[PDB]
């Protein structure tokens, strides 16, 4: 996982098709 240990998950244009948080 990557952008999924905070509150939203959509931190940039990469946390969409990899981190299930967007």
């Amino acid at each position: 996982q990557r952008c999924c240990n905070g509150r939203r998950g959509c931190s940039s244009r990469w946390c969409r098709d990899h981190s299930r948080c967007c």
